[PDB]
């Protein structure tokens, strides 16, 4: 086993949001979209099989999957429809995701609080939290 399939590995659903809105604007994400989105609770699903990590999203506005291998970046088509370039670490116990695109960055950190899984978003100033709990 490992700290990332201890920590990680499971069905995650939404609880609460804040900010997420004001970060999608910052994202660029367009006023329908954010709306809609912004209603979605979607489900997280992370799993480990040797090396790849799996990162599902489950929502009734879209669901889309991520595999990747931790420090090896690769292209990720966001369902937000932005066409970025990401990478994944783990870093002290806490999974960072950079996406890079037009010249962008936005961060978006996961961590283990309790028994919940936290995260963070980062776009220029503005951060949202948002808080899931094991499905
Ligand atoms: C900005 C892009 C974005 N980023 C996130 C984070 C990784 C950063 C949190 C999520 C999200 N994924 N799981 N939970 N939340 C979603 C989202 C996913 C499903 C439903 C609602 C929101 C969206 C997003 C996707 C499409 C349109 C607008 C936003």
């Amino acid at each position: 086993g490992s700290h990332m399939c201890d920590a990680f590995v499971g069905t995650w659903k939404l609880v609460s949001s804040e900010n997420f809105d004001d970060y999608m604007k910052e994202v660029g994400v367009g006023f329908a979209t954010r709306k809609v989105a912004g209603m979605a609770k979607p489900n997280m699903i992370i799993s480990v099989n040797g090396d790849v990590i799996t990162i599902k999203s489950e929502s009734t506005f879209k669901n889309t999957e991520i595999s990747f291998i931790l420090g090896q970046e690769f292209d990720e088509v966001t369902a937000d429809d932005r066409k970025v370039k990401s990478t994944i670490t783990l870093d002290g116990g806490v999974l960072v995701h950079v996406q890079k695109w037009d010249g962008k960055s936005t961060t978006i950190k996961r961590k283990r609080e309790d028994d919940k899984l936290v995260v963070e978003c980062v776009m220029k100033g503005v951060t949202s939290t948002r808080v899931y709990e094991r499905a």
